[PDB]
């Protein structure tokens, strides 16, 4: 009997990477395979063959009974074929073209595979598409509980928690990405107003996570007690600030998701008591979700 694998490849924001990790993990568990975390080519790492996982998380060899390879051994080990999806059996010169069409195909093919009663005969499953929603909520939670941020990142979360969150009830706001820009700011303000009108056991502050300096300035000038985390190595720092925000969001009493399609706030969605978002099914109208 030879070792068999599921490789989780993702290179986008960490919420996407970690959700998609949970999906790969689940299939590995179900089918008795070893999980490979392959974050080579991350948007946060300049060096294209460096596995980014260890740059942000501590080494992990097991997650809930599933053996894990999370490091630069991806550059040394030859994972065995046959491969699923079947595209991965093609010669590498034929694998240079990898358009979105193909990637979406694979998401679909992995989705039916994960739903099928029979394990695949392939020795290695290559997961290299978005696998958000392709696992249980428990699978996602297990991931978050069983990997650990690098201590330098934790130290920063810990300092900011003590400095702003301790003793307070924090409303977290994630805003991602002229009538358009004006409308969005209006909408964010409407959301904050709703969040602020709820009752909290401690004095309220607003924790804003946005990539826009304009939004930070405007939201801060429009509400009291608004704060945000300040400030190759810049890729790493970009990744670290993302994680700091993602994890602090999950310590908030209420979180506003703008938009609620973003995996950035999925972890908050799992942990936070109250979520506020604009309704997909009913546009322009705020809705509130108590957890669950």
């Amino acid at each position: 009997t030879k070792e068999r694998f599921v490789i989780s490849r993702r290179r986008t924001g960490f919420g996407d990477c970690l959700w998609s990790l949970a999906s790969a993990w689940s299939y590995a568990q179900r089918t008795g395979r070893t999980l490979v975390i392959d974050w080579r080519g991350s948007c946060y790492v300049e060096q294209p063959f460096s596995n980014a996982f260890p740059a942000f998380f501590e080494p992990v060899e097991d997650i809930a009974g599933v053996p894990v390879i999370c490091d630069d051994r991806v550059n040394q080990l030859s994972f065995p074929g046959p491969f699923f999806p079947r595209w991965w059996n093609r010669p590498s010169i034929d694998c240079i073209n990898r358009p979105d069409e193909q990637i979406f195909r694979e998401r679909d093919e992995l989705t039916e595979l994960f739903q099928a009663r029979e394990d695949s005969e392939a020795n290695t499953i290559v997961c290299d598409a978005c696998l958000m929603w392709r696992c249980s909520e428990e699978a996602e939670r297990l991931i978050f509980r069983n990997i650990k941020l690098r201590s330098e990142i934790r130290a920063r979360i810990d300092a900011l928690y003590e400095e702003h969150f301790s003793g307070h009830s924090i409303i977290g706001v994630h805003v991602r990405h002229w009538a358009d820009s004006e409308l969005a700011l209006h909408q964010v303000c409407m959301a904050i107003r709703k969040a602020k009108a709820l009752s909290y056991p401690k004095p309220v502050k607003v924790f804003l996570c946005t990539d826009s300096a304009q939004v930070l300035d405007q939201v801060s000038g429009l509400f009291p007690d608004v704060f945000a985390v300040p400030k190759a190595e810049m890729g790493i720092e970009g990744g670290a600030s993302a994680l700091i925000d993602m994890y602090l969001l999950a310590r908030c009493a209420t979180v506003i998701r703008f938009p609620p399609t973003s995996a950035f706030t999925r972890y908050a969605r799992l942990l936070v008591p109250r979520i506020i978002e604009f309704d997909l099914s009913n546009p322009g109208h705020l809705t509130m979700i108590d957890n669950p």
